[PDB]
């Protein structure tokens, strides 16, 4: 659990140009004598927050920007402070992708969007619409071919279709996200996912198709089309398939809307090599020669570095990438992105396999995506009204009947728990000696340990929240009212991270209201 001083360890996904990145590392070593180790572990975006929370992990982590707000919120990333001269070398919108709570939390590398990739020897002109794909598959099947194969195991690849007719993650209006307004189970999301499931039902696609299977089929000339990003072009070049890269098909006359990623490089907050990491990223990697080395291995997309992007922009494949990007949306970096992706991943897989209907699958995904914010609304309101004696007059907003009814229920059962268990609550409050915001921050680890052990039920959830209210009352009394919202956030995090799957299975807070009815 200690990052080694005087070297650099870098993590990057196994679909990216990690051999090219290692070449940049060798150049760094030639100048400095500092060895750079590039690794591409499986599930690195899940491994990183686990290991970094213990003060371990790589010095530098590469991922699309969407994961980084969660990492930064968890205190796992160093703030990035490049000088004006350096900042001005990258496009401003790329810096925007790596800004979280007003601070830069990573270096942007390149802009990624999915495109339609097609075999010109099979399909001289690609389909403009999703709706024509079934007929094209029929035509191709008579030749011993298929129309389309792409990864159905990762929702990144299916999202463009889900979003086309009106699906959305978190609503964006007036230059701001409404994190309360989730668009996973609306008519538009349903229409797109139904189209996908119908392709499967009608044997135009197979629910088991993954990245490797689709890549192999396209590169062997068995399927006429795939959906993939710039990183895939190297292996297609090697295959000698006569390919094009183009705009994704429309659905119901509307563009497919890919979620656009900015490949980014963050520095681990626990690294003792922050200056070496900055030097590597700014003066080795984010140069024309550094990016070229990575790009020659696996293409990056539209790079963040203006000078190199000027050269690459003439490539029609990059132009197509950017056309698809302009039709899509830059991913949020809010901490709830991880949960959104987990929820949608499960929905797509379950709908595609027939384990759930489209309606069932997307209802669950909606609940899972809404879970943190709805839970926080309820728990924050209860803790604060308990502490102050007065309720919050603000409207509940989205799913407001559920929030209101859950709060009403919690008032009843939670007040009962605080009364009946006053002795244990008072004893434990005194033992914990919670005085300030640092002490509140220290609670998460012990709360997880206690709460995650043993049986799962709504009663224990009430105890968790009710003791929170008991602590909040204390905090207010000792003029530490500012600690209550951080406490609420911490409790909510514990609840939703430890009980996610069970909570979704209960219909979330609707289950709670029903469980304690009368
Ligand atoms: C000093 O002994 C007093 C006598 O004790 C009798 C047994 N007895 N009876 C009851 C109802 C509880 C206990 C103590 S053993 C469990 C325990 C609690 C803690 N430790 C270290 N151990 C402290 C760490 C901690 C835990 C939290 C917090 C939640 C909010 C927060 F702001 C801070 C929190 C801080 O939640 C855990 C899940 C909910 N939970 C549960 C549960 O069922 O999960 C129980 C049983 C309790 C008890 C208490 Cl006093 C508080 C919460 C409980
Ligand atoms: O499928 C959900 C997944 O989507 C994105 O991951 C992409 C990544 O951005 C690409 O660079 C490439 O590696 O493919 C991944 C999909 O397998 C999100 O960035 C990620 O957080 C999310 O889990």
């Amino acid at each position: 659990g200690k990052i080694e001083e005087g070297k650099l360890v870098i993590w990057i996904n196994g679909d990216k140009g990690y051999n090219g990145l290692a070449e940049v590392g060798k150049k760094f070593e030639k100048d400095t004598g500092i060895k750079v180790t590039v690794e591409h572990p499986d599930k690195l975006e899940e491994k990183f927050p686990q290991v970094a929370a213990t003060g371990d992990g790589p010095d530098i982590i590469f991922w699309a920007h969407d994961r980084f707000g969660g990492y930064a919120q968890s205190g796992l990333l160093a703030e990035i402070t490049p000088d004006k001269a350096f900042q001005d070398k990258l496009y401003p919108f790329t810096w925007d992708a790596v800004r979280y709570n007003g601070k830069l939390i990573a270096y942007p590398i390149a802009v990624e969007a999915l495109s339609l990739i097609y075999n010109k020897d099979l399909l001289p002109n690609p389909p403009k619409t999703w709706e024509e794909i079934p007929a094209l598959d029929k035509e191709l099947k008579a030749k011993g071919k298929s129309a389309l194969m792409f990864n159905l195991q990762e929702p990144y690849f299916t999202w463009p279709l889900i979003a086309a007719d009106g699906g959305y993650a978190f609503k964006y209006e007036n230059g701001k996200y409404d994190i309360k307004d989730v668009g996973v189970d609306n008519a538009g999301a349903k229409a797109g996912l139904t189209f996908l499931v119908d392709l499967i039902k009608n044997k135009h696609m197979n629910a088991d198709t993954d990245y490797s299977i689709a890549e192999a089929a396209f590169n062997k000339g068995e399927t006429a089309m795939t959906i993939n990003g710039p990183w895939a072009w190297s292996n297609i070049d090697t295959s000698k398939v006569n390919y094009g890269v183009t705009v994704l098909p429309t659905f119901k006359g509307q563009p497919s809307k890919p979620f656009v990623g900015v490949l980014s490089a963050g520095i681990n907050a626990a690294s003792p090599n922050k200056e070496l990491a900055k030097e590597f990223l700014e003066n080795y990697l984010l140069t024309d020669e550094g990016l070229e080395a990575v790009n020659k291995d696996k293409p990056l997309g539209a790079v963040a570095l203006k000078s190199y992007e000027e050269e690459l922009a003439k490539d029609p494949r990059i132009a197509a990438t950017m056309e698809n990007a302009q039709k899509g949306e830059i991913m949020p970096n809010i901490p709830q992105m991880s949960a959104f992706w987990y929820a949608v991943r499960t929905a797509v897989i379950n709908a595609a396999s027939g384990r759930q209907t489209v309606d069932e699958a997307l209802k669950d995904a909606q609940t899972g995506s809404e879970l943190y914010r709805q839970s926080l609304e309820i728990i924050s309101r209860y803790l604060r009204e308990q502490a102050t004696g007065a309720a919050d007059t603000a409207p509940m907003g989205a799913s407001g009947a559920t929030s209101r009814k859950a709060l009403e229920t919690l008032r009843r059962v939670g007040d009962g728990v605080q009364r009946n268990h006053e002795t244990a609550f008072q004893g434990m409050l005194r033992k914990l000696d919670i005085k300030n915001e640092d002490d509140v921050k220290s609670l998460s680890r012990v709360m997880i340990h206690v709460f995650s052990d043993g049986v799962t039920n709504w009663g224990r959830i009430v105890t968790l929240i009710s003791f929170g209210a008991f602590v909040a009352k204390h905090l207010k009394t000792i003029n530490q009212e500012s600690c209550i919202e951080p406490l609420a956030e911490s409790i909510t995090d514990v609840l939703v991270r430890t009980k996610r799957d069970w909570l979704v299975k209960q219909r979330g807070w609707d289950g709670f209201v029903e469980f304690f009815h009368v």
